[PDB]
């Protein structure tokens, strides 16, 4: 189940960057293979140039395109272990959603700092204190901490208490929480829906990364 969730929220991500140059992915396992739009997405989300792409549909065009994003990538400390051209060429569904969760945790993740404290670990924190006055809601982690749909709930009431009743909320409706937070943030926040609520609740313990994506979002919606 965590491919599922994984696609879903990874690709809203994607798009909620390529969008401010003009395009969409629909299909990850997919749409990046080339490099094209990938080196795209790097751009948007740093504010740096990249080398000009190759618009050459043969593979070795395609391998040019993806060493542009990963040389780039890598510039960046980001150190590529088992993350390997070819493959992200030749089409692996694992190792593209792994790609792709290491240029999120890069770019939008690791250089979140919340009193001297980086990254997961900074985003996590900086939940916790906007998240510190609810009661029915308690922090502890990037998954089944977020199941019920309150903590999502709550960080928007913590900012925009305009936009959301949050005393009438409870842990009764989890799939309704999730939905309700992801519609207002969508319609006043400019973050679009990244989570599917019915992975979200109908399993043991969510996935971690897309829960982590989404949250991040929050985070730089209100920062």
């Amino acid at each position: 189940a965590w491919e599922k969730q994984q696609r879903k929220t990874f690709t809203a991500w994607c798009n909620s960057h390529l969008r401010k140059a003009g395009t969409q992915i629909e299909n990850i396992e997919e749409d990046f293979r080339n490099g094209l739009k990938l080196m795209l997405l790097l751009e948007v989300i740093s504010g740096e140039r990249l080398p000009k792409p190759d618009r050459g549909k043969m593979r070795f065009h395609k391998i040019a395109n993806v060493n542009k994003a990963l040389d780039y990538i890598a510039s960046k400390g980001v150190k590529l272990v088992s993350i390997g051209t070819e493959e992200i060429v030749d089409g692996n569904v694992k190792m593209t959603l792994g790609m792709i969760w290491t240029i999120i945790l890069r770019f939008a993740i690791q250089d979140i700092s919340v009193e001297e404290t980086s990254a997961k670990e900074g985003l996590l924190l900086w939940c916790q204190r906007k998240t510190a006055p609810y009661r029915n809601v308690n922090i502890q982690n990037f998954h089944t901490s977020w199941k019920d749909g309150l903590g999502l709930c709550a960080l928007i009431h913590r900012h925009r208490p305009d936009l959301i009743d949050y005393s009438k909320l409870n842990k009764d409706d989890p799939i309704g929480n999730i939905n309700l937070a992801m519609e207002i943030a969508e319609k006043h926040l400019d973050i679009p829906k990244m989570l599917d609520a019915e992975d979200i609740v109908n399993t043991p313990k969510p996935d971690e990364r897309a829960i982590m994506t989404y949250v991040s979002c929050f985070y730089h919606a209100f920062a």
